[PDB]
């Protein structure tokens, strides 16, 4: 059954629960952006309405072919009524189109619900810091003290300076970068542009770019493989076995590939600096794990909770467990002692 935390007390609203069938009393169904666990459910014989972002909405349009009569699409950063309930819809710093939503209850209550999100000090500065917030459905991802990582701006000089030194050296090598979503365009876009290329992918991955309002997109992307020295392939080809198969596709243009798996978090994290970073070398072939993440640190998280002092913190990730739960629970507290709120 639908699960608590999916659903907006005094409302009609649920947020990301599209695979739970019609649920009982849903008069709104919030989509926060176009990853699959989150809008899993969804197809073109969906019938109710579904409140997102213009970028969300092309997604749903021109990917999952949602009829255009149920997409309602909100601009950002605007006071807007649904069903009777004053909304706004905040960029939440993770992949295109993502946000977080407040809402205005009727009895006073205000709630956010952030999505998925990477909390920034720019977010004191938004909306949120205009009013109370009562209550927080909080994207605990990384929700424990050893989740460090570096700024995306650190990880991109990392990528952009490794590139363009292994293509200087060597003209004849190809860059390839790993992908299975929206999210982390900036990798991709930062190189090609060092090595003054076009980006070359699949038809459906051009499409997917195509819905994200990208300015001068055109410019920065093609399907023209051969064209092109920076190419996209799915992640689950960024292997020896699956680059040395696409290197022979190529026919001897290339002789060299580097390659980049974004990843999360991975337990090299622990002891090494981005500085330090070293890769997987099997020949003529070469691929760095660099850590780009689109979730809030653990520090970027207590930070954020402690610049707004909710009085109750509701976890959207990690719930699954007794220990989990427990964990999170302790960490809030310590950050309320702390803090005084
Ligand atoms: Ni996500």
């Amino acid at each position: 059954t639908c699960p608590f935390y999916k659903k907006i007390p005094g409302t009609g609203f649920t947020v990301d629960a599209f695979q739970y069938g019609v649920v009982e009393g849903c008069t709104a169904y919030f989509l926060t952006h176009f990853h699959s666990d989150h809008y899993a459910g969804l197809s073109k014989h969906f019938t109710f309405p579904v409140y997102c972002s213009e970028i969300t909405g092309n997604l749903l349009k021109n990917k999952l072919h949602v009829q255009e009569q149920y997409i309602h699409p909100l601009p950002l950063d605007t006071e807007c009524i649904v069903n009777g309930v004053k909304v706004v819809l905040l960029d939440a710093n993770h992949c295109p189109g993502a946000v977080m939503i407040l809402f205005y209850l009727p009895n006073g209550t205000v709630i956010l619900h952030t999505g998925d999100f990477r909390a920034d000090p720019s977010m004191e500065r938004s909306l949120l810091a205009d009013q109370k917030v009562h209550m927080l459905y909080l994207d605990t991802t990384y929700c424990s003290p050893e989740y460090t990582f570096p700024s995306q701006q650190e990880v991109i000089r990392f990528a952009i300076n490794t590139a363009f030194e292994a293509v200087t050296l060597n003209p004849h090598a190809l860059v390839v970068c790993g992908t299975y979503s929206i999210g982390k365009e900036k990798v991709f876009l930062a190189i090609a542009d060092v090595l003054g290329s076009k980006v070359g992918m699949s038809q459906e991955k051009y499409k997917t770019l195509q819905c994200l309002n990208i300015p001068e997109i055109n410019s920065l992307i093609t399907t023209d493989m051969c064209s092109s020295l920076v190419h996209l392939l799915p992640m689950m080809q960024i292997n020896f076995k699956g680059l040395q198969s696409h290197l022979k596709k190529c026919g001897g243009k290339y002789n060299q590939i580097l390659a980049f798996r974004p990843t999360g978090w991975t337990h090299s994290n622990k002891f090494t600096r981005i500085a330090d970073v070293i890769p997987q070398t099997k020949g003529n072939i070469s691929i760095y794990g660099i850590p780009y993440s689109e979730h809030s640190s653990y520090l970027e998280m207590k930070r954020f909770v402690q610049w707004l002092k909710p009085q109750k913190i509701i976890p959207t990730v990690n719930v699954g467990t007794w220990k989990s739960r427990s964990t999170m629970e302790k960490y809030f507290r310590e950050w309320k002692l702390e803090a005084g709120y």
